[PDB]
């Protein structure tokens, strides 16, 4: 009684660089795109008949083709267009998952103004989206996740951790002052697809950064909740936000062996291990949408 | 109505290196360990009261302590032991997810025999486990996933891909002979925890490699199914197996511009993009265990 | 006739995070430090007598100790202080090489102003230094290299490549318009150590960026020369600059198979292979200083 | 008086995968190739006249073409062939540096015999070469470096470190038993180009591993010298060998706080910082060949 279960296939990490150059002031969209189709590909696995299978090579061609034919503004719209496109090309497909990450570029400063066609990478986190489209016509449903990854941030005070559970293996001293440093990975789910994607992203990003800096932290857990709840309070169109934050320990070096004090000044920035504190903040009044999250961050 | 939803926390990437040295012939266990606790940590997020929280630093200490107290044989047993231990130490916790990677070492060859205490990394893929323990006493349940990651394999013939769906964006030529190269990521779920972990792991690994080599491939999809089904047929104790394989494209380089033939000999190994083909092989007569897979491969 | 040749040893990648907090407006210095000592360590290699050897563990302790005792302003001064320090502690040492890289942080924007103690990584290249100190007292000599690494930049026009040598293996079409994208690695050597390190670095960085953007490029070779010569013309205190630039090819995708034009708009950003164009611009009137560059970028 | 100084250019990281398939028992050569030309390319930098420049794209084409035309046996011979070829094609070039890494593959085991066309990556370090060719005809000279990179090895005893210099910043305890773990990077220079490259490589690798295992270590310094000298004593055709070894610290974890002993059994494998111990072993009766080492490991 051995059968094929869940499966998906597509092209991973299609790097597409789109330039808008209708005026001498160029704009760039720098994208990394994943496609994944789902549906009746059973025979392709069990017997090797590829009749239903649209090659991943073609899914890559389609990314580049539509980059010209449809354009690339907000990555959520581009992902939605790709999802609907593959459903129209692949009758055996029941759904498509399109994930995109965008690398931001600034203009190189020349004599106090940004150059028309010279750019430098901004380097402060990746804007992401994960779009799922299922069905066709009146039964078509779609879900949009957006997110930020590798947003590297730190507080040098305003961070405490005390009153925790102490067991026989606990050696950690309580503290009222420590560094809190992380590299934030977050994704949030929109209630519908009728959203000003760029406006909401800029506001969410600003809210997460501001809350991180200004909330007095009693634990990374409490910081993440304050960040996520501030986002949902400001954005009724967002159903839920998941946050994943390493606690990149900066250890206060003991300089007493060298005859020196260390009043919170000299730290060893440790690579591994790191705390990993992960939390979701949700609207209690809307249904969950597990289809939006299937195979996020990955299949297995 | 904004509330804390799913959450977990713990120590990530604890590198523990355990030496067995009861005799001059030492053995090594080289591990990377993640802990993650789930339970009633709501107050720790919402008000900042850490009374329920066993610090991630303590969870790190526990890995090293139990590596001596309990030893490290099969990583599945060590992960099961850590899971039960944390539930004993943290009353608010309802469950624990313990994930481990093991890096295999061989003995250095000296006059045709492995040296007593000198080793070299084996380098052929990581052995993995993901162990979840929920509840205590009679209500306790546990699940074991084991797996292999970064197993880099290739066939230089016995691979085809033809008769696929062709649309207006398709330029891929059908082929009856190509390279098939991948880096296998796989995880499988055991029906129970009464398993000879090392014997089954070694068998699964050899079935995967043997099926990959000897099965004539009509598509990566079909190779993955053939590998997965053979594992399930040889191991009734395994409920399901998920395979994730990039199709690392080796393009036959066009040498005609240089006055040369290229009959399947000279290839360009492209990095990105790559096909990503993902399949699940399951026993239809056993129920699913979503608990085993929760937050695998990640939380969000 | 087998003897020990050149050798050096020290601690690599000491991550030191220094916080200045005498006022509530904190400042951060985020550093990665390499030490390497040179001298009479022959017996330590040949017979294993470690009498001359100061442990790398101590060289690490010394980084953290001096971070408090001497402070960390410009990384060149900190590296010079470390070099002279190790010569005073290690009588067998004849020289010391201290390399440092600095990761820049900005203040998180809160209500239009930078927060007192909350920061985000700037993410636009690494400031580097390589300081070599040899001898003691009146025979002491020192050399300072500074540099930038991983400065990711791109032009979307103003870049040509034509009139090159065409041989029987050449398939490249000449072009008067292409993308030129790179990740710049550069190091330059100062004539003396009497330099305002921070002021010169900011000006050099600005000159390299401006020249990249504004010079009409006939080849990456010609761009790198225009960048390096502009730096030396503006900075008589700099003896030479070496630049190493990958040509990260952005290939104009052929969309004619899909019935579309591509007037310089849709590109495939290729990972590997990449051109690697490397050049030095030098003052013809000052002597070379090979001691400054020994074991840069590495020993072997 | 600002002038162009040293420069070189070429194609970096050309991944060529060559299959030998004269019989059904295929063999594979899996290579990463760098080309770099040196010569009279001054005009190409200063005025932008590319007449002398053979495009890096052509240099890429030449790797694939000669992989068929000439074949790929030992990477040293292939690199020598590329070096001479470019000097034939590029009159302005005075020299070429060709560097290659090879990734070893094993045959997949099927019923105790290696499969005809199914392979798995060996995973134990990269075989390397760096070949420099200068001049043409009677004035031609060439040099071959071969090497090994990322060879991950460890001993769990037979390593000590005591009797070192102790200063006011030293806290390291002397020890008579510790783990010694490293990832070896080494390059050696052949006296001539009349060498059985594969036989010598295999011998050098086994001497390095065997000496590491069996030599009782008083310091990494002394282990490296013992490895290097043994290679030179067994291979008169090798002029010199440079070794670069991180001391990847495995700290004995203090388990006393948990009521436990730890007699050399449980270790924390730290990532950074790490000792970096670098030594050259040379024949004092042969002259140096700086030309062989120019821009190794990099240009700047
Ligand atoms: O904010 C924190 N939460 C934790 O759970 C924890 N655990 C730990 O060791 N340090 C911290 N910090
Ligand atoms: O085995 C394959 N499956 C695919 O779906 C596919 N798509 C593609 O372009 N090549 C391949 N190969
Ligand atoms: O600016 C360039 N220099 C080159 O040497 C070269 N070679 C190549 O293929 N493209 C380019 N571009
Ligand atoms: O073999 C060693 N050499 C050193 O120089 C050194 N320094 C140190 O701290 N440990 C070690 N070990």
């Amino acid at each position: 009684a051995i059968v094929l279960g869940r499966n998906q296939y597509g092209k991973a990490e299609v790097r597409v660089f789109r330039v808008y150059r209708d005026t001498p002031r160029h704009e760039v969209r720098d994208l990394n795109v994943w496609t994944a189709l789902r549906g009746d590909f059973t025979d392709a696995h069990v017997t090797g008949d590829q009749s239903h299978v649209l090659p991943t090579d073609t899914q890559k061609n389609t990314v580049y083709a539509l980059a010209k034919k449809e354009g690339i503004r907000a990555i959520e719209d581009f992902a939605l267009t790709l999802g609907d496109h593959f459903l129209r090309q692949v009758p055996a497909a029941t759904g498509a998952r399109i994930a995109i990450e965008e690398y931001a570029w600034d203009r190189i400063d020349v004599d106090g103004t940004g150059h028309d066609h010279g750019f430098v990478r901004r380097g402060q986190g990746t804007r992401t989206t994960v779009v799922t489209v299922e069905g066709r016509g009146d039964e078509r449903r779609a879900w949009v996740l957006s997110g930020i990854s590798d947003l590297i941030i730190a507080k040098t005070t305003g961070s405490e951790f005390h009153g925790f559970l102490k067991d026989e293996y606990t050696t950690l001293e309580e503290t009222h002052d420590r560094i809190l440093a992380t590299s934030l990975h977050t994704r949030w789910r929109y209630l519908t697809t009728d959203v000003d994607w760029d406006k909401t992203f800029a506001s969410v990003r600003s809210i997460l950064l501001r809350q991180f800096a200004t909330v007095h932290s009693l634990a990374l857990q409490q910081t993440l909740y304050a960040m996520g709840s501030a986002v949902l309070e400001a954005h009724p169109e967002i159903a839920e936000i998941r946050l994943s934050a390493p606690n990149k320990h900066h250890f206060l070096v003991d300089l007493q062996p060298f005859g020196l004090d260390n009043p919170g000044e000299v730290f060893y920035a440790s690579d591994r291990p790191y705390g990993l504190i992960e939390a979701s903040v949700v609207r209690d009044d809307v249904p969950e949408a597990p289809e939006a999250w299937l195979a996020t961050p990955g299949f297995c």
